[PDB]
């Protein structure tokens, strides 16, 4: 075998409206946990990413 790998960026995009969604988090909730629990899960969308879809 031979060569490499990485490549490998990896990062950002844009959470725009998933910015919407968690301030959308923070208007409801009421009982927020859900909300913020959610919102954070969506702020992960490189690895993090991934881990918050535990």
């Amino acid at each position: 075998n031979k060569e490499m790998d990485d490549v490998k960026v990896a990062s950002k995009k844009l959470p725009v409206n998933q910015m919407v969604l968690k301030n959308a988090w923070d208007c409801s909730q009421q009982r927020t946990k859900e909300d913020w629990q959610e919102w954070i899960r969506r702020l992960s969308i490189e690895s993090s990413s991934h881990a918050l879809r535990a």
